[PDB]
């Protein structure tokens, strides 16, 4: 096999390995109304994405995103991260679908975009914080053809 699993086929160890250096929830996605001042994300976001991209060293893949990581892993791009299989995204983040923002004194997040847990790699989550306990049009609304909702 080699490079050929659950992970886009490379859940296998070599991009396993190589995709485990880090995780991704270092860096903050358009949260929209807690994001619009600042919004520097795309740092870590560029960097652990090309990270991702060097989990397929084949030969330099490696390289390229041990010299990103470093580019964000600067100082507001580095030591802000869980043990493992994470990403931040909330709010004005298109996967959702659904309608809520989570800012502080409007904590209600609407993200929903799968169910997917690699430790030191991507991970997807469905998940709608609000005060209501039942949704009025679905439970999990994911656009996927071969899927439901989830």
């Amino acid at each position: 096999g080699s490079l050929t699993g659950a992970l886009a086929m490379r859940l296998n160890d070599e991009d396993l390995d190589f995709l485990t250096k880090w995780t991704d929830f270092k860096c903050f996605v358009s949260a929209s109304n807690m994001r619009n001042a600042a919004g520097q994300f795309i740092e870590a976001a560029y960097a652990k994405a090309l990270r991702i991209e060097l989990a397929q060293l084949v030969q330099v893949d490696k390289v390229r995103g041990t010299l990103a990581k470093l580019e964000a892993f600067a100082d507001t791009v580095a030591p802000q991260l869980s043990p493992g299989d994470i990403v931040v995204a909330l709010g004005h983040t298109p996967v959702g679908g659904i309608f809520d923002l989570k800012v502080g004194s409007t904590k209600h997040t609407l993200q929903a975009i799968e169910t997917r847990v690699l430790a030191g790699s991507k991970m997807t989550v469905a998940r709608v914080v609000d005060p209501t306990p039942t949704p009025p049009p679905a439970p999990v609304p994911i656009p996927l053809p071969p899927k439901v909702l989830e």
